[PDB]
């Protein structure tokens, strides 16, 4: 049967899903690891062990135990990214789209959602796969990961809780994927990981760690880099953490041996509860427990690889939404309102560029107020806010990723870069949004094909445009098709840095995306700091 | 005879001379001060004694030893601000131009001339003051001062040589302006002092020395401001440069009383000849010798007496030309040529900016240069060049003066702020250098108006417009007609900093004269200087 397959875990049963008047094969909640649970909480991931009968992969698993976003009862615009099914620390699993009839050895895609390290789920209808799997003929991958505490607690030295266990655990999915995805009609050397804000800094850490490097074949980061600002931590750093989440649950902190097992009994919503209580800072688009640097996963610092070409060298693709800040600034800046045009004073502008560069000091608050400011009219409220958007999106999402498109293309074999810049028809979130960090997926996914969920035809037309630009880059290293009629998308060279806008108007290609700032952020910054 | 004159001072008889195919009357080379000669060199001027008899104040009196210009001999656009007359140390003489039939009570005008503190002369076919007298009708005066060693060498604690002589100088001429004029027809209550460049600044220490205050009613400041980076230095440096100089000349440092001694024993133009050899840095826009904060004739530092203001409050009118630095430029900066278009590499830009803010350290350097660099374009020569050109005049001239009206404002009793941007039909610099430092000095003596210059008609005009302003400021301290139909140049406020530009166009009206640089040079770059 097209919905039995035989894998070297053991047997599997899908369902046929309905998909655009068509249908496809689902391989939902397949298991690639065991349940982290008990003594294995905060350590590093185990193989399945291989069951003997056939395993029921009809229905979607549980997501993993995460913080859930109450900002906004009952809005969609919010509730459409929290956990749509209850919560386990058994959430190893992965789902799998296969086209009808299933291929031979077609193109793979795996996706890795996102998050800040702190949530996220392979479940939600927007990371649906069989819209992207019927229409483009791929076999469609969708991994899960342990997220927060339970994935990034990090006491480095120690073997019960050394961090980065999120990261291997996605790792073990792409072992996984790369062991049996042949089974379900895929080719396993044509393997493109793809994923958005954390999975895409998760997408290009793989690509770093020497240890992922082999199993997968290209890659495609959206909104995301390995080295933004909130990715990653020291492994001093991350122990600070860990300590102070004991701290937060009256542990014993005598030792690592103490603090552990202390941490192990408590109930996941009561590490939950106090994860948000141990940051540094006073800040936005930072994360409690995310990837640190430990000198195995990654084994120097992440500008030391980048900079002497230590990483795999393949083609990405990979682009930025032209305002990846906005989220941020309406759930913690001060003037910002989900149902206000939230024009900003002069004040509050100074209060969010302290919220948003939490580690500068004085004088570097003071160069990112410069930056920003039109002196000729600075009490313009629209300009404060439309400023303050940018400075939280150059600073966490744009100018981290121009600066890593920069020193991989150096090394690399073929680079192609986006600008998203189409807000959606239908969208919840108000207009001073903008285009949001995390928008740019429901037209990865095709969401826009389905009718009944109110998009226009050229939302329907671009949705279709990104998916074929996406799998045939998977399929073949280039967005473009071979002898086509169509706009090329160029590729993106140390010389030229050229770029296109993703939108519903005619393609336009563009050159150094915001490199004043990025100069700002990636060069002058840094440097200020260092010096001050 | 009305060119015969009895002054406290003794009698003086002038000369007629014609102006635009009329005539007026002229006192040239009247002394107000002992020649400054042999054992006074250096030393603080002390009042001409009376003479019986008549002084013949018939022809120009000699011009101040100073450095001369020959980076371009023959050419006229350099030789017109060289000495015109034969220089000797015996040089502290003042011109007056008084309309004809001489006036009973009339608004008087002093000129100071400038020339970076170590050059000018009272004599320039450009300060020529019979076309402002005549048009007029104002009694116009025109003061000289000792520029270079010979007026500012400093050595704080010594009598002989205690500096801002130059400065005391001016100060002995508006004393016998202040004492004679009433004989001349001129108004002693009503005298306005005016200069450019370091005129200007001198125009502005006077407003700031309690010592000056009381001997004039307004100012007008034309390029040139007291707070400027060149026109004082400390009285550290200012020793150190005197000491410098006398190591330059294998003086006897072992006293003061030794280094002065060694001084005076020379020849004017063995000091001139070693002038230059005493600047700290490599630089351009940087003098040797410049008044020095001795705590006598300014009490206190600038900036402290700026903020609680401490100096004369009554009304001002001042202003900058669009392209300051361009003189500069061509003089010390590497890629910059007379007879070419100038377009200057990336790396000849970075050498400028070394060049323009010798204070600065490496961070600071980068902070300019990020500032004014295009990174869109950044081999852009033309952009390049302009760029240098805005960093030197902006950092020389123009923020220091925005930084110096915004500061009286708070006090005085009247600002008006002028942007001069009319490029001269008949400039014989290359077009590259714009509106060049110190060419709106013809319009203000109204050059203009000879049609032998080869001035055009809408030139005449723009010229006529200004020295009415002037003039009319200088009478009623308000540069609009009472009761007239033309276009009205507004007060700058401390709220609204409206600023008006000066060319052959219809009159518009601006706001926040380049603020955002000056931010830039009066806000940011101090601080980062300071903590880094
Ligand atoms: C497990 O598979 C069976 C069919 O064998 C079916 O009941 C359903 O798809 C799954 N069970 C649940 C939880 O509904
Ligand atoms: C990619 O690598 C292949 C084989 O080494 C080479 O022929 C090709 O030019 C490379 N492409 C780019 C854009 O570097
Ligand atoms: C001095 O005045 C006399 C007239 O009394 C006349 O010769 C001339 O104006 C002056 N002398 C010189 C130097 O020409
Ligand atoms: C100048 O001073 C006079 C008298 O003190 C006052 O009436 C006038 O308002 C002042 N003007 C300005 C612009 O400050």
């Amino acid at each position: 049967s097209e919905l039995l397959v035989n894998t070297k875990s053991g047997k599997v049963m899908g369902t046929r899903v309905p998909v655009l008047s068509s249908h496809i094969s689902a391989f939902l909640g397949i298991p690639f690891a065991e349940p982290p649970v008990g003594n294995m909480r905060f350590r590093r991931p185990e193989p399945k062990k291989p069951w003997s009968g056939v395993w029921n992969a009809s229905t979607y698993p549980n997501n993993c135990q995460q913080y859930v976003d109450e900002q906004f009862p009952g809005f969609s615009g919010s509730e459409m990214w929290n956990p749509n099914r209850e919560m386990s620390e058994d959430c190893l699993y992965l789902n799998i789209w296969v086209p009808s009839p299933r291929p031979k050895s077609t193109t793979v895609m795996v996706w890795i959602y996102g998050g800040g390290f702190y949530s996220g789920s392979s479940t939600l209808d927007v990371y649906n796969g069989k819209y992207l799997a019927y229409t483009e003929e791929v076999v469609l991958v969708s991994l899960s990961y342990r997220v927060g505490a339970f994935g990034f607690l990090a006491l480095h030295g120690s073997q019960e809780a050394p961090g980065n266990v999120g990261l291997l655990d996605q790792r073990m999915a792409l072992q996984w994927v790369h062991d049996n995805i042949q089974f379900f009609g895929g080719d396993p050397k044509t393997v493109t990981i793809f994923g958005e804000s954390a999975g895409g800094a998760s997408v290009g850490m793989h690509i770093l760690s020497p240890g992922s490097r082999d199993l997968f074949r290209r890659a495609i980061l959206q909104s995301g880099s390995p080295n933004c600002p909130w990715a990653s931590v020291s492994v001093a750093e991350g122990r600070r953490r860990a300590v102070e989440l004991g701290r937060n649950l009256n542990c014993n902190l005598n030792s690592d041996e103490e603090l552990i097992h202390c941490l192990r009994e408590k109930k996941p919503q009561e590490l939950i509860d106090v994860e948000w209580n141990v940051l540094p800072f006073d800040s936005i688009f930072r994360f409690s427990f995310v990837p640190v640097i430990d000198g195995e996963f990654f084994p120097t610092s992440l500008e030391s690889m980048l900079n002497s070409g230590n990483f795999k060298k393949t083609q990405i693709l990979l682009g930025v939404n032209k305002d990846e800040g906005s989220f941020f600034l309406l759930y913690g800046a001060p003037g910002f309102s989900k149902d206000s045009e939230s024009k900003i004073s002069r004040e509050d502008f100074m209060s969010g560029v302290k919220l948003s560069v939490p580690h500068a000091n004085d004088l570097g608050l003071d160069a990112v107020t410069l930056q920003y400011t039109d002196w000729m009219d600075d009490n313009n409220g629209i300009k404060n806010r439309d400023g303050l958007d940018d400075i939280v999106g150059d600073h966490n999402v744009i100018c981290p990723l121009m600066h890593f498109v920069n020193k991989y293309t150096k090394f690399g074999n073929g680079t192609y870069l986006y600008f998203f810049n189409h807000r959606a028809s239908n969208l919840v979130w108000p207009e001073w949004m903008g285009v949001i960090h995390g928008y740019e997926i429901e037209f990865v996914f095709g969401l826009p094909l389905v009718k009944e969920l109110n998009y226009t035809a050229e939302e329907e037309a671009l949705s279709r445009r990104i998916m074929h630009y996406w799998a045939t880059f998977a399929k073949t290293g280039n967005p473009n098709e071979p002898h086509s009629q169509e706009s090329k998308w160029p590729l993106f060279t140390t010389k030229e840095q050229k770029f296109i806008d993703l939108n519903t108007e005619p393609m336009k290609v563009h050159q150094r995306l915001r490199v004043q700032m990025c100069v700002f952020w990636n060069q002058f910054l840094p440097k200020l700091l260092n010096a001050t």
